[PDB]
């Protein structure tokens, strides 16, 4: 039995190989004394950690451990899940979309950042309790899945009316900025949450598709839990892409990249020269 | 008597030029009616106009009009104040935070749109209200000049504790990311209002660094009614701008840059070959 754990921000990713499969667990890293527990009832020999909660699991449990930096793990284990996926890019753009959002370019051989931004998966969870009192993830997206943003959110062509304008009309102008228009609509939690969804979308999607024109690849691949249970999500961001020209990538897996790639980093430091 | 008239998605600003002086008049664009009346009591030969509600405008009244783009009106009215404020720019990314946000790289010679996003004045108006019940401007956004939000964001140093991070540990790692970490605190009107603030600044200028990068500016120029009466908006914006390496410029009336652009696209549109 060898364990790689990605402890995150909200969620620890743990991935528990036997004998040629892989078993994905997850627990909130609120509750990281349960991994903890968890682990202590198993036979493991060594931990191979990630995160920034990986400090915390070492400090707590007897196991050796070896801890890798999430960027270069995230990086290998999305390499290989895409190879098992049967996708063999020569680059990419990935957007780590965790409690927050990280950017990279993969060239080939290596990831470098290119960027971040703090429109994630915790933004949707915090932005959507102050919108809703809704603190349980699955009723929270689920309740925004079939929202309508409509009277929240602002288009191009909702400013240049009659006049042609000089990017598309369906783009939205502004996140929000239709509120003030519709102050006698019903602001329903759904429509809210869709609404605050659509903005970590577009705001990812924007920054991915401007980092893949800088580093010249035509190609995104987007992963993290902020996808687990959020359709919604997945499609903003899906057809933004679509839209500016790029070819969106989601991963079976893909939150557990770090997880995967934490084992698989930790098998091949073992080398000598 | 001439004007130019950018009429945008939140508000008409008006540049009335009478012999060698600007005079300076805005109005909401949600009373433009009251823009025609007072054009009806001006003596006014024409009018260059620009913005999403130009057409409007031209529609009601009996004054000939001439629409410029308001890309260009913005870019050009820009370079203008830049040279009156004595900034010599070899070249620059600015940044229009209007009722959306507009992202433009200046090479010395003309603009060319570089990106955008729906984080802008309509999403502070917008989601300020959801958040406050606050629909007056200015009480909005003297509400959220001292908010704490530090029950609400998120850090890159609360995810990896002890630990050392990859990144800077002050950066924000999620907007609102820290709401479910203090469920029992004071979520005030102002502390969410600055949060809001927060986020939009934040996206701006990461996407405005981040086109500086790509397009080899050091030099970003802010422009925009956003900023009016928001000295916190200011402050993130010149802050994290700074920080990433870049030179951020304000300029005096840059909100009326379009404006000034349309008076003198019409002004240099008459020649001949
Ligand atoms: N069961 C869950 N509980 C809470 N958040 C969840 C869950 N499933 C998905 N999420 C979403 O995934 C986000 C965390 O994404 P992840 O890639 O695991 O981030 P991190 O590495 O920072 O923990 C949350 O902020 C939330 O939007
Ligand atoms: N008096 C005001 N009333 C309403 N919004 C204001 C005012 N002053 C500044 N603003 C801010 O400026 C934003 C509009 O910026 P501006 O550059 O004029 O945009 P636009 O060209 O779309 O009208 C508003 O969304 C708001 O955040
Ligand atoms: C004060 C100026 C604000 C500028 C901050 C905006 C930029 N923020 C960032 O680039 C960090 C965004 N967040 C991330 O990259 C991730 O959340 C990270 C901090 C790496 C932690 O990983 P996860 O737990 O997997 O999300
Ligand atoms: C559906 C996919 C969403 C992608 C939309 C995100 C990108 N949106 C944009 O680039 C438009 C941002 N807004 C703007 O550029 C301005 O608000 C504009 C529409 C030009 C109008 O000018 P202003 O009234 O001056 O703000
Ligand atoms: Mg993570
Ligand atoms: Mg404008």
């Amino acid at each position: 039995m060898k364990v790689g754990i990605d402890a995150g921000g909200t969620l620890i990713k743990i991935v528990q190989e036997q004998d040629n499969q892989r078993t994905f667990k997850t627990e909130l890293t609120k509750n990281i004394d349960q991994v903890v527990e968890w682990l202590n009832q198993q036979q493991i020999e060594k931990l191979c950690l990630t995160g920034g909660n990986a400090g915390v699991i070492a400090e707590n449990i007897n196991i050796p451990a070896q801890i890798f930096v999430e960027f270069d793990a995230a990086s290998q284990g999305l390499g290989i899940l895409l190879k098992e996926q049967g996708h063999d890019l020569a680059d990419y753009i990935f957007a780590n979309v965790g409690t927050g959002t990280s950017l990279h370019y993969f060239d080939g051989q290596s990831q470098r950042r290119v960027g971040g931004i703090g429109t994630g998966g915790g933004m949707i969870q915090g932005l959507g309790y102050l919108l809703s009192q809704i603190t349980d993830y699955k009723q929270l997206t689920d309740m925004a899945q079939h929202g309508d943003r409509n009277t929240i959110d602002l288009k191009v062509r909702h400013i240049y009316k009659d006049t042609e304008p000089p990017i598309p009309g369906d783009l939205t102008a502004a996140n929000f900025g239709h509120v003030l228009h519709h102050l006698d609509a019903d602001f329903t939690p759904s429509n809210k949450l869709a609404a605050v969804i659509g903005v970590v979308g577009e705001v990812v999607t924007t920054m991915a598709i401007t980092v893949a024109r800088e580093f010249k690849t035509e190609n995104i691949v987007y992963i993290g839990s902020s996808f687990h249970n959020n359709a919604l999500l997945r499609k903003v961001v899906e057809d933004y892409t679509v839209l500016r020209g790029c070819k969106p990538y989601y991963v079976e897996n893909g939150a557990f990249s770090g997880a995967i790639g934490a084992l698989y980093l930790e098998k091949h430091h073992h080398h000598h020269h």
